[PDB]
């Protein structure tokens, strides 16, 4: 008993395998709809250019984590 | 010469097949990206259930005409 499967599942095809300066990277809306075909990271450049980056890769683990710590800074 | 290849390319699947009442219909922001393989309606429904739908229904037609013209309201 599905409901709401005529839905435009937001997915991607290709990812941006070039180490994408954290400047560039003005935000990051993580892909993984159940119906997308494969996950990504919307990695929101500052151009609004929401690039797919494959999250097994090791510069989006990086960059990732300062957008993943980029919204409120923690205190000490 | 690409440029930006990686892109969330957002796009459907299925297609509310379903009259879809035009009040249920909150609003409608026809998929067509270029790398989609299908195009498609986002029938934004009033919870925010975006519905692709098939531009090619007859229901469509007639539902995707009203949100064509449920912004402004025109004069005579």
């Amino acid at each position: 008993q599905p409901d709401a499967i005529n839905a435009p599942v937001t997915c991607c095809y290709n990812f941006t395998n070039r180490k994408i300066s954290v400047q560039r990277l003005a935000s990051y809306r993580r892909i993984t709809s159940s119906k997308c075909p494969k996950e990504a990271v919307i990695f929101k450049t500052i151009v609004a250019k929401e690039i797919c980056a494959d999250p097994k890769q090791k510069w989006v683990q990086d960059s990732m984590d300062h957008l993943d710590k980029q919204t409120q800074t923690p205190k000490t």
